DNA sequence: GGAAATATTATATTCC
DNA sequence: GGAATATAATATTTCC
């Protein structure tokens, strides 16, 4: 249904979609690249990260 | 000095990246995937593109 | 310097 | 269902 971010507003389709919105007020960056130290907010942007290091 | 978008005030690094943006205004979108067809407004987003039809 | 490419990122769309 | 994936759009780096 209606999974409001009760700071921006805006809505949302699951329950884990919300929640992977939440860490860009959070801001936790939860998934580290294992050859650079970056850290990420989603395990899918890491991943298309991956390949910078071919 | 600045290279700003008439229409939403956003400002840019160079000629060709306001250009770029302003294809968000008129849904111009030049570049044709010859699989399925779809198109993109960078040359970029359809070669990202490409790679998912394999 | 600036076009171009590449990396980036937030979030719909996909898929049985 | 909800993680994987594809998208849109911008920001950074590359390249001549
Ligand atoms: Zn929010
Ligand atoms: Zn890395
Ligand atoms: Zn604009
Ligand atoms: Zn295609």
């Amino acid at each position: 249904k209606q999974h409001g971010c009760t700071r921006c507003g805006k809505n949302f389709s699951s329950a884990s979609a919300l929640q992977i919105h939440e860490r860009t007020h959070t801001g936790e960056k939860p998934f580290v690249c294992n050859i650079c130290g970056r850290a990420f907010t989603t395990k899918g942007n890491l991943k298309v990260h991956y390949m910078t290091h071919g």
